[PDB]
Order: structure tokens, then C-alpha cells, then sequence
């Protein structure tokens, strides 16, 4: 009889130890006790992060500010399927120690699917994810390239992305980068590198994921597709929108029978991805034309 | 907690108030102690049970005489249950008021489909279905109507069939009518009122149903399949032709899993539809053929 | 000093005691306590609860099958404040019995505003309103009465949409109907008039609302805009459609200063009133067209 309930506190430390891949997330881990956390905030744009507090009470030009942004924010999480069973009660000659090393990559396999789902998700046994998200939300400019045929995907597409992003967020905050992988293969052997490109560590000195142009910490990693027609870029403020709230934990029950002489490890992520304002991200595009 | 014996009571009284659907079933609901109930008698489908027994004792025709009515008088009910499940995860918020205000709908839609079965069902899983039992008595004898092209029968057929179980149905205590709502629109709001259709309230007296011919309360709709080829009428003496054996007083069990944090309840029901003799409803056709 | 905390239970209790407008100001009320009562449930839409479950059973069309379901069954609230002080500053040369003289009027302003927001309304801050509901429901199929003048003040409208919702729900429990004053005289003390609204109790018998059209009591309440175009009906069953997640037990906010020739008693309310299902209300129709 293996598998009582003792991997659990270890699995919590595994939850800590796997936000260690930050391939598409670093945000506000909202501690969740209820189910939804709404707030209907004074928005990013519109603020007016400063008002004068010594001169007139917002009159001429003007004090509101401008547009946008708007989305009624609310944070109710999602479940992720990962629940498993393995060569379960075969270990009935008293092993006990083989369990977490018999774990500790399947939890990673969960996390792989999780971060992919945050990159790519509608809401189905995983939360709301980016390429089914901003795809209809002021991201996909077409066409700032030429379908991987000597493309301008160098530093001027992300210039028309950073300048465009200047209202959705601000300037260089976070306004970062997440590419495909053939996107960064265009951005490998790129001329621009006007401040930095390859291998271009370069400072590193704040973030710096895998690649940097204008200090835009590129995520290569092919989590967003390419095949000419997909996403390729992400000048996005990652320090305002799009956080992952946290309920309690993915836990597990180590269920007994379960026939076929089997057990069950209910690996079961329990969080969400949702933004905050209208835009933060431009993805793509990097179409097939 | 809840999802418990504590809350089956506001989940079971819904039977008491909505066994009461006056849409398709009214009988002497037999209260059952055993299960496979059966009598062995031969009912009076030939009797005649004294001349006096006199100077003669009816010796010639016939020797039994006819059937019979040794079926023999079996009964064997039918399990009936939706699976019930609530958000068996989210509320630890003690809402409770919830599952009152959430359902009373399960017994209900349970009963809805149950009466779809009652009007219409081939005997297994369900007990007896009416139009399927009507589909053996030649209840839908051909023809009366004219295939959805200005159909003209008033209660003309009702007089004919009224004779046809003027046979061992007397008249109008009880003997009742279900029609279709297509039949409610091709006949109610006719001018007729042929003795009555319109307005058919017609006081409104005791319990009754919507509209009335000759005294007979009237139901319509749905569970009558239209398509011109039907019984768009349903006439029978309920009292003689058919009865309710009903066994299982309501049990639902609110054991938990059922995984994925959504657990298990089951709206168990064993009642049965059963009759006696031979042809007891004649109704339709009313053809498309 | 008064007007801070001395008569409040007063105001909530008399607000209970004329929460009393038999038009919508009672409904399917959930005395709520969550901020958003959310659930993800799948009520009476799709199932087919039990079915025979023994032989074949759900194997071809359609799987889900159609709706469904989901909404999700969130229940927020709407903040129904008032904000009428009077200046207690020098209006205080011994009054005090004005506290048994002042009030009363204010919740009257509350409830009138409450109903007119309730029947026509946008969801932004109110609930979405019932007359506007039928507009976004398009439940409002025209014509059935000719547009202020020679209006066919009938009830076959009523009967048609009655079985249409009896295609949806069932019949004659409750089924209700809110009329105009134009429909009040237009279907009170006309001739026939109609089905039944002569008398206009119409028995009275039931728990309470003036009129009864085969079970449809007659609500003027006078918020329909005339001008030939609106409904002059509200064909719905109450006891199917729409609940009231009614939230908060009201506290006034008799705040003192607010100085310089004034004071501040803001008042409050919080309820919500929420659609239960799909399209369960019809209206008019009767319009200008």
C-alpha cells in the first residue's frame, strides 16, 4: 500500500519550484480564498498616474485621461487535467523513497502543458490563453513582414510594435518580447541589434529571458507557432495586465481502488490567466503572406 | 454537511408536489411492498359469472369461455434516475438556499422526460408508453384525418371511437382526452365547441385540464409527435384501461465522488405503468399516409 | 441630534412592508449574501434526465446535445441608493416629531424608481430590464394589435404565445402578463374582453394580482411608453422565468457633516434580479407595426 498523503507538502514546494520556468508568466499571484476576485479598477490608460495636487482641479486639457481601456476584471480560476496513475501498487515491497523521484518530471509535464495553455488557451481544462486571447484584441498587425522571406523581423517590426504599444502600456515597461522560434530565427542573423540582438546577454541586469532587442527579453521557445502564419512578437507590458491568481494548490488524492490494480494521483492545476485592460500585447504577424 | 440526508428532504418533497404533473398520467398509484408483484387471477374478460348458477350452469358455449384474463397478472417496475450533480467543489460557502433555489428542476425535468416516456415508450427502461401501447391496439386505426391539409374531424372520430370502446367503457366518468397542441390549434379555436372544445373551461369545475370536449379534460402537445401520421387525440378510460404500480418512494444518494471535484447524486425512481385486458385506447389515425 | 442612528430598522422594516408593488417588486427572491453568487450549473436545458439506460442510450445525435449548458450562473448585485438629506443645522428648534413626519416619501421615491428601472433597464447598474428584455429577446413578434386605434384587443396573441411558452415551460402556472393602461381599458370593460379579465379579480382566489386571464393576472403599473409602439403585454411565466437574487438589508447612511447649511442621509438598497434561463418571456405584440 504505497501513496498515502505525504508527497503533498513536497508538491507544494514543487509548485514553488516550478514557477521556475517563466516562459510566459511573471505577474501577480493573487491569493484566492473565494472563487472570483473582481475589481472594476480605475484603468491603466485613463490614469493619469499623476495629477497636479497643487494647481487646478483638472479643467483644460483635461484630466480623465484618454482611451482606453476597459474590461470588467474578475478572477475565477480554472482546472487543468494532469491526474495520473502509474505502475502503482507494484511497489508493495516497501519502497517509500522511490515516489518523488518517480515524480518530479510529470509535475514538470503538467507545468509544460500549463505554460503552453497560458500561451494558448480558450478555457477548456486549462484557463484563458494568449493566442486564443489577443488574436482578437489589437495584437495581430498584418503585415509587418513577408512570410519568412527576408523579413523586416529585425527591430523595426518591434519598433512599430513598441510605438503602437506606447498607449496600451507606456514605454519599455514592460513592453517585452516573446517570439515563436522561426520568428527568432529571423531575429537570429538579424542586423538589428541596434542596441543588442545575438547572442546579446547583454547587460543582463533586470530580466533578459532568451534574446533582447531594445532590451526586449525575447522568449523564443516555440510556444507560439510560426509556419509563416502565426505569432512572432510580444511587445507587452507584463507588469500591469495578465496575472495568474492562485487559489490554494493543485493537490492530489492518492485514491485506492480504482480497478485494474491501479491507484491515482490527481495532478490538477487550479489557477487562471486573465488580463486587466484592453491591450497590453501585440502578437505576430508574420502571416503566410 | 449538505449534499446529504439533510438535503434529500428538499430534494424528495419535489416528487410529492410534482408527481402531480397533469400532462400524461393519472391512475390509482399502487403502493408497493415487494417488487416483482404478480397476481394469478383471470380477470373478467369473459364473465358472466352466474345465470343464477341455476337449473342450468352454462355448460355449452363456451368452456372457459374466452380469454380470460389470465396474463398472468405480473408487475416488474423500472429504475428511473438522472444523475444529479452540483458544483461539488466551489460552495464551501454554506449557500444551501442554493440547492432549493438551484434545482427543484431535477425531479421536474426528470418527470418531463418521464412523461415523454409515458406517452411514448417501448417498455424497457421505461415501463409502458402510451403511443407505443397505442401502437399495438390499432388505436391509430386508419383513418380519421386527412394528412395536415385542412384536417376536418371535429369530435366525429371521438363519437366513433367513443362507440369503439363503448364496449366496456361507459361515458364520461372518467374517460379522458389528450390531444396535440397542433390539435389544440386545428380544433380549439375552431368554431367548435362541437359539443365543446372551446371554451372548455367550462366552469372551471374540479381539477380538469385545458379545454374540454363533452366533459373530458384535455391535454396537448410535444410528446405527441405531430407529422400528420399520429394519434393527435388520446382517448381511453384511464380507470379501466391502465394503472400505476408505483414502488420506489424516492431515494437519491449523496455519496461523493465521481471525481474532478464534482460528485454524485441519482434521482432513483421505480414506478410502473400497467393495465389489464386488451384494447383500451383507440386514438388516431389521423395519418400522413 | 438625530439622523445618524436612531430610526433605521424603522426604514428597513417599512421597506419590507412596502416592498409591495405587485408588478415585479415581489418575484423569485433570493435573499442573497454573496457578492456574486456564481455557479456553473446545467439546469433544465439538454437533458433527457433519466432515459431507459438499459439498452442503447445516447449514441448518435448529438452528444452535448444542444444547450447544454453554461451561463455561468453568476449573481452579482445592483446598488440602489438614495441620497436625500435635509439640513438639520438650524432646522432643529425642537422638531423631532418630524422624524415621525419626514421620512416615508423617500422609500416611495425608492420603489418607484426601483420598478421603472426594473422593468426597463440595461444591466449597467440596474439589472437588465424586463421590457427591455423582451426587446433583446425580440419576444415581441408583431403585429397582433393595430397600434393605438382599432386595436384588436384579443387573446389569440395570448393563446399563441401561451403555448409558445408552453412549448418552453408549461401552461397555467403561473403564466403572467403586465399590461398598459392603454391595455387596461383596452382589455378592461371592453366587450369580450376576452378570454377572461372580466371580472378582474378574476376570482380573486389566488395569492394576489388584479385580473386573471386563465391564470394570467393583469398588471397595468403604467410604464409602457404608448405612442402606438411598445408591447402592451408581458407574456411570461413568472414561476419559470427570472429570479431575484435580492441582496442586502438596507442601512441608510445618515452621515452628519456635510456641513455649511446642510447634512447627509444617503440611503441604499442592493438586490439583483436575474434571468434564469433562455427565452421565457414574450410581450405584446401589438406595436406601431
Amino acid at each position: 500500500s504505497s501513496e498515502s498523503y505525504e508527497t503533498i507538502f513536497s508538491q507544494r514546494i514543487i509548485r514553488d519550484l516550478q514557477k521556475e520556468l517563466v516562459v510566459g508568466a511573471l505577474f501577480e499571484e493573487l491569493p484566492m480564498s473565494s472563487k472570483i476576485l473582481t475589481m472594476l479598477v480605475e484603468p491603466d490608460a485613463g490614469k493619469a498616474t499623476w495629477v497636479a495636487a497643487s494647481t487646478y482641479g483638472t479643467d483644460t486639457t483635461t484630466g480623465e485621461e484618454v482611451k482606453g481601456a476597459l474590461k470588467e476584471i474578475h478572477f475565477s480560476t480554472y482546472k487543468l487535467a494532469a491526474k495520473s496513475f502509474i505502475t502503482d501498487e507494484t511497489e508493495e515491497d516497501a519502497i517509500f523513497s522511490l515516489l518523488p523521484l518517480l515524480r518530479k518530471r510529470l509535475i514538470e509535464a503538467h507545468a509544460v502543458s500549463i505554460e503552453e495553455a497560458f500561451m494558448t488557451g480558450d478555457g477548456s481544462g486549462k484557463p484563458k490563453g494568449l493566442l486564443t486571447l489577443a488574436s482578437e484584441d489589437s495584437a495581430k498587425v498584418v503585415t509587418e513582414a513577408k512570410a519568412d522571406g527576408s523579413v523586416l523581423v529585425t527591430a523595426k517590426t518591434i519598433s512599430k510594435l513598441r510605438r503602437k504599444l506606447g498607449r496600451h502600456g507606456l514605454k519599455l515597461s514592460k513592453l517585452v518580447l516573446i517570439v515563436s522560434m522561426d520568428a527568432y530565427y529571423d531575429l537570429l542573423e538579424d542586423e538589428e541589434w541596434q542596441d543588442v540582438a545575438q547572442v546579446g546577454n547583454d547587460s543582463v541586469k533586470l530580466q533578459g529571458q532568451v534574446g533582447r532587442i531594445y532590451g526586449l527579453p525575447v522568449v523564443v521557445s516555440e510556444y507560439f507557432p510560426a509556419k509563416a502564419n502565426s505569432a512572432e512578437f510580444a511587445v507587452i507590458v507584463y507588469k500591469d495586465n495578465f496575472v495568474m491568481p492562485r487559489q490554494r494548490a493543485v493537490t492530489v488524492e492518492r485514491e485506492r481502488q480504482a480497478g485494474k490494480q491501479r491507484d491515482a494521483y490527481y495532478v490538477t492545476q487550479r489557477v487562471n490567466l486573465q488580463r486587466y485592460f484592453a491591450n497590453g500585447v501585440v502578437s505576430g504577424t508574420y502571416a503566410a503572406s
